[PDB]
């Protein structure tokens, strides 16, 4: 009986109801829902008997970053009385603990400080500097406020959130676009490579060079329908999940428009799609299992030399894998059982080179299931990093039960922070018909091991529908009246019992240690953008300062691209961070949420160059201006400093990734100068060459005309942070190589990944590729008026 109501609840969370997958009667999808609901339900289990510490690092993963004195604000959970202590940014959280216990009325390892109105928590033995709310309180000004939370209220916390050897030659039988004659060209792949020849059909419109022993065990037949006029295509493994060889007829639903990337699945729409019949030949046939493979194991000349040295390669150079995983020759049984052997005794590699062999160009089940292996040593903060890749990933995926969905599945259980981004990362593709079957199952699973965080996302998605229905009275409105009778119409609107419900007491989709509490209609309204984005203000009494806090609704736009971009600026920040370099970035968050739809992080006390330009005797000083007005006396030289250091940062980060279409009006600066980007609409060149504005260089300049110490100093960071990249290029290729899974516009192929490579100058030596840097900069320098 109450199966029903969670259920219900599941259907309308994951966009899909839950009688759509047992309409389908498909065991494949049978058997991955009562497979990975044991292995969910196993999970939860196991998390309500964890002690408080160890839930803490589950629902409140700690946020650090990658001696001196502080006076931090100290608060018990339940009382009104708050005291002020001189700690140490050396401290430990255990000895500032001991202070608010020492302190008044008649042991500091039974607590946890919280960070005052957000679910975010300061424990362990790390300095207090190591915390990134101290560490950000320390650079704003800000005074830290923390709350004396106990073990039992902890604990309360989990209480509350309770739950074969064939030499046989392998070898068609409606609603197609009519003009001109329909042929059918089929080829057989593994992966990128093709096994055999492309045979193709006969040449009016309703309408193999490999032997059977030969075939992989991840083969695709691929199809395509041509008239050159391109219909439609379809894709289809030849072995099925359970291991055996497909045998009889089968009517492929093609997609519209050989394709070996796409999708293996037939398209839904069942009623207005093209179908495809063919005859696959009777042989039970299933393929050789590990014991019986294990007890069988550049140029033409280099790969032959590679094949060779294969036993040396294991041995000399494990981490050589992958060149010898591309000179294997998959069109031959015998070839890839010698390579299998190889790779059961294969030492585990480091996670850089396991997440290149995640890539399309690795479609093997084994050599799959070693990269999954070596990614196990990954940490929260670096799986979480590369999250939205292994998402992208299972798209490549050839069946709905593999190793990838059972670690992603396995780790979003063991941390609630990594279990919130893998929904909206997988609720944000509902719409796609591709990936909505996998998506929707992946989801339903997550919530029978999350039954308590099921409610959490529930209240997350009950607000981006009013928001979708606030925005669309909003398009309607902004077209038909002036803007401040629609910012009333908007803020009548949300004053609605219904309405200030749903969008009040919730965790940010952004940021789930971000509580989105009161809402503030009176300074909520809307973005002048053809989309009419929302700006909607919160606060919490509680936070005080830090629960003043916006986000911004926007619906019409592709925001895929955008998130990407900053999660990039992102990891540039982290490496330059890791060789000492902070650049003083705003990577602000930005997450697609739905169709077209998502929501981007408001970066409070921060306007446009643009805002700032059209209002000083000349318009060069406007932006320092503006600076020496939120930035007085002595404050200036430091957000001098924060201006220079971002302003590096961005530029490097807009010229590698190559960022375009860069103007005043979505480039910003916050009071501190710290100065980023915002709108990040088209990349890799869609070759953009270093920029340097006259504007910021008067700025890092203070002022001056000719001020070659303050302006040489600036081309030292960008060059810093330049050879910083180069030293990671690797990482960024393998991340932006699995990202072309994702189906980008800017990103889908060679020449695209092309441009990452002469953009960080990978080829040249680090000596020649700083000079090719200091060529276009100065290039940027003379562009400079
Ligand atoms: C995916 O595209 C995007 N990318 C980045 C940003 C983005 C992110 C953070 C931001 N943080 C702070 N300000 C902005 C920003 C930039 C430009 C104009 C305005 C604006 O319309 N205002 C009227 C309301 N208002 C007040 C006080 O009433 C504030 C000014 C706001 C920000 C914009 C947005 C989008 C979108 N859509």
């Amino acid at each position: 009986r109450v199966k029903k109501l969670i259920n219900s609840q599941i259907s309308l969370l994951i966009g899909k109801g839950l009688h759509e997958f047992d309409s389908l009667r498909d065991p494949e999808v049978n058997d991955f829902r009562t497979k990975m609901r044991q292995f969910c339900e196993e999970a939860a289990a196991h998390r309500q008997q964890l002690g408080w510490v160890e839930w803490l690092q589950y629902s409140f993963p700690l946020q650090l970053e990658p001696n001196r004195a502080l006076l931090v604000n100290v608060k018990f959970e339940g009382s009104e009385e708050s005291f002020t202590f001189q700690v140490s940014t050396k401290d430990m959280p255990l000895a500032l603990m001991a202070c608010a216990l020492r302190k008044v009325f008649r042991q500091p390892e039974e607590y946890a400080l919280q960070v005052n109105g957000r679910h975010e928590y300061l424990y362990g033995n790390y300095p207090l500097c190591h915390f990134q709310y101290i560490c950000s309180c320390l650079h704003s000004g800000l005074t830290p406020h923390l709350t004396m939370v106990h073990s039992s209220s902890i604990l309360a916390m989990r209480d509350e959130q309770s739950n074969w050897s064939l030499e046989q030659p392998f070898s068609l039988i409606r609603k197609v676009n009519a003009d001109m004659k329909l042929v059918v060209q089929a080829g057989l792949f593994h992966g990128n490579e093709m096994l055999c020849k492309t045979v193709s059909s006969s040449e009016v419109c309703e309408p193999f060079d490999i032997s059977v022993c030969d075939l992989p065990r991840m083969a695709r037949l691929c199809f395509a329908l041509y008239a050159d006029c391109p219909i439609a295509w379809a894709n289809l493994m030849l072995f099925d999940y359970k291991d055996q060889l497909k045998t009889g007829e089968r009517c492929l639903y093609m997609w519209p428009s050989l394709n070996p990337a796409g999708t293996v699945r037939g398209n839904p729409n069942t009623e207005s799609a093209a179908a495809l019949v063919i005859y696959l030949p009777e042989v039970p046939v299933y393929f050789p299992a590990l014991e019986k493979i294990l007890e069988l194991g550049l140029y033409e000349h280099e790969k032959d030399l590679v094949w060779k040295m294969r036993h040396e390669v294991q041995e000399h150079f494990p981490e050589a894998l992958a060149r010898l995983l591309l000179v294997t020759k998959w069109n031959k049984h015998e070839d890839v059982a010698q390579m299998l052997y190889l790779l059961c005794s294969w030492p585990e590699l480091p996670v850089l080179s396991a997440l290149e062999l995640l890539d399309f160009s690795f479609p093997d089940c084994y050599v799959g299931s070693f990269a999954i292996k070596s990614l196990r040593k990954l940490t929260d903060d670096e799986l979480f990093q590369y999250l939205l890749q292994l998402v992208q990933v299972l798209k490549y995926e050839s069946y709905l039960d593999c190793e990838l969905t059972k670690f992603l599945l396995g780790r979003a259980l063991a941390n609630r922070k990594i279990g919130h981004f893998l929904f909206w990362h997988l609720r944000s593709e509902m719409h796609v018909p591709s990936v909505a079957l996998r998506f929707g199952l992946i989801m339903e699973a997550y919530c029978r091991g999350s039954t308590h965080h099921m409610k959490v996302l529930m209240k997350q998605g009950e607000a981006l529908s009013k928001l979708k229905a606030l925005n669309d009275f909003v398009k309607v409105s902004s077209q038909k009246t002036t803007k401040p009778q629609t910012k009333e119409m908007m803020h009548m609107c949300m004053r609605q019992e219904t309405y200030m419900e749903a969008l009040s007491h919730l965790q940010s989709p952004l940021d789930p240690s971000t509580l989105l509490e009161e809402v503030c209609v009176e300074q909520c309204t809307f973005m002048d953008s053809k989309m009419k984005p929302l700006w909607i203000m919160y606060s919490s009494e509680e936070a005080g300062s830090a629960g003043n806090v916006g986000i911004i609704f926007k619906n019409g736009d592709d925001l895929r691209q955008d998130m990407l971009t900053l999660q990039m600026i992102q990891l540039m920040d982290v490496l330059w961070k890791q060789e000492g370099l902070d650049l003083r970035m705003t990577p602000y968050g930005c997450l697609p949420t739905g169709d077209r739809t998502g929501l981007i992080e408001v970066v409070l006390h921060s306007d446009t160059i643009a805002n700032i330009q059209l209002n000083a005797a000349f318009n060069k000083d406007a932006l320092l201006n503006w600076l020496k007005s939120k930035n007085p006396g002595e404050a200036l030289d430091r957000a001098i400093e924060e201006f220079t250091l971002s302003c590096a940062g961005y530029c490097v980060a807009t010229y590698v990734l190559g960022i375009g279409d860069r103007h005043s009006d979505n480039i910003m600066i916050r009071e501190s100068g710290q100065l980023f980007h915002i709108d990040f609409g088209h990349f890799l060149g869609n070759r953009v060459p270093f920029i340097l504005t006259y504007d910021f260089v008067h700025v890092i300049q203070q002022g001056k005309t000719n001020n070659s110490e303050k302006f040489e100093r600036f081309r030292g960071y960008c060059e810093r942070a330049y050879t910083i990249l180069r030293r990671h290029g690797l990482l960024f290729l393998h991340l932006f190589a699995l990202m072309r899974a994702a189906g980008l516009p800017e990103l889908s192929c060679s020449k695209d990944i092309q441009y990452l490579k002469d953009s960080l100058a990978l080829g040249k030596t680090e000596e020649e590729a700083l000079k090719h840097f200091r060529v276009k900069f100065n290039e940027a320098l003379r562009e400079s008026w």
